[PDB]
C-alpha cells in the first residue's frame, strides 16, 4: 500500500489522553519557502478570485511524535506540534509541485516535509456495541478522494502547560466530529483511544492522528441516528458497516480499492493495535482462525 506509512503505532492496545505530552512551539511551524510565501498568497488569491465564500482556519502542524520505552511509566508520547492554515496547505500540500517542494526540503534541511504544511488530521475506528465497524461514502462532488469510503474525521482547529489543553482539544474534536458527521449522542460515545499516526502519501505526507472510539449504540440504532439528520444533517452520502470479525482481511477485499488513504490507516492500525491478540486465549486457533 505505497499511498499510506504508519508514522508510529501505539503500545498497550492504544494511549489514553492522561499518557500524552504535547509540545507546541514556533520551532515545529513550516520554514518559509525559498522564493517566498508570495507563491502561497498568489495561489490563495487566485482560488478566492474564483470562490469568494472561502475561508482560512488556524490548524495543528505535525513535525514529529516520540513514544518512551515500552513498559515505561509516566507520560509514553510526546507530539511536537506547530501551527499552520487551510490556505498554506492549498499552497503546499494541494500544490502540484508538492513533490519539488519536498525534494528541495530534503536538500535545505534534511527533511522532505520541512516546506510543507502539513495540517494534522483526526480519523476513528468507531465500533458498535454489536461489533461493526462504522464506514461513510464520500460525495463524487467533492475535490479530494470523490467517490471514496471514510471513516469519521476531520482537521480540527486550535481554541505541557499549554501542551495538555492541545492533547485535550485532540481528543474532543474526534468526538465532535462523530456528533457531527454520524449524529450520535456525545454520552454514547467512549473516551478515545489513540491508536498511532498515519502519514498520506498522494497528500505529500500529511498526517492523521487515528483513534479507537466504542459507542454503546447497535449498528442499527447508529444508521437510524445518522439517517434522522437528514441529507443536510452530514457531508457523506451513505453510512454502512463491517463486522469486527471480517476487517482482519479489508485489504484482501474489492472495498479496499474505495478506501481513501487516511481510513486505511485507521483500520491498518485497528488491525495492529486492538486486532492482533498476543495471550494464549485469544491466540488459541478456534478464537484466532490461520490464514
Ligand atoms: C473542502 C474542505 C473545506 C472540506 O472539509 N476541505 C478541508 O476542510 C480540508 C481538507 C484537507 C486538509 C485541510 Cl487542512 C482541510
Amino acid at each position: 500500500d505505497p499511498e499510506v506509512t504508519l508514522l508510529l503505532q501505539c503500545p498497550g492496545g492504544g494511549l489514553p489522553q492522561e499518557q500524552i505530552q504535547a509540545e507546541l512551539s514556533p520551532a515545529h511551524d513550516r520554514r518559509p519557502l525559498p522564493g517566498g510565501d508570495e507563491a502561497i498568497t498568489a495561489i490563495w488569491e487566485t482560488r478566492l478570485k474564483a470562490q469568494p465564500w472561502l475561508f482560512d482556519a488556524p490548524k495543528f502542524r505535525l513535525h514529529s511524535a516520540t513514544l518512551a520505552p515500552i513498559g515505561s511509566r509516566g507520560p509514553q508520547l510526546l507530539l511536537r506540534l506547530g501551527l499552520t492554515s487551510y490556505r498554506d496547505f492549498l499552497g503546499t500540500n494541494w500544490s502540484s509541485s508538492a513533490a519539488w517542494l519536498r525534494q528541495q526540503g530534503a536538500t535545505d534541511w534534511g527533511d522532505t516535509q520541512a516546506y510543507l504544511a502539513d495540517p494534522l488530521g483526526v480519523g476513528a475506528a468507531l465500533a458498535t456495541a454489536d461489533d461493526f465497524l462504522v464506514f461513510l461514502r464520500r460525495s463524487r462532488q467533492v475535490a479530494e478522494a470523490p467517490g471514496l469510503v471514510d471513516v469519521p474525521g476531520g482537521h480540527p482547529e486550535p481554541q505541557d502547560l499549554a501542551g495538555q489543553l492541545v492533547v485535550h482539544e485532540l481528543f474532543s474534536s474526534v468526538l465532535q466530529e462523530i456528533c457531527d458527521e454520524v449524529n450520535l449522542p456525545l454520552l454514547t460515545l467512549s473516551q478515545p483511544l489513540l491508536l498511532g499516526i498515519a502519514r498520506n502519501e498522494t497528500s505529500a505526507g500529511r498526517a492523521s492522528a487515528e483513534f479507537y472510539v466504542q459507542c454503546s449504540l447497535t449498528s442499527e440504532q447508529v444508521r437510524k441516528h445518522y439517517l434522522s439528520g437528514g441529507p443536510e444533517a452530514h457531508e457523506s452520502t451513505g453510512i454502512f458497516f463491517v463486522e469486527t470479525q471480517n476487517v482482519r482481511r479489508l485489504p484482501e477485499t474489492e472495498m479496499w480499492a474505495e478506501l481513501c488513504p487516511s481510513a486505511k490507516g485507521a483500520i491498518i492500525l485497528y488491525n495492529r493495535v486492538q486486532g492482533s491478540p498476543t495471550g494464549a486465549a485469544l491466540g488459541s486457533p478456534a478464537l484466532l482462525p490461520p490464514l
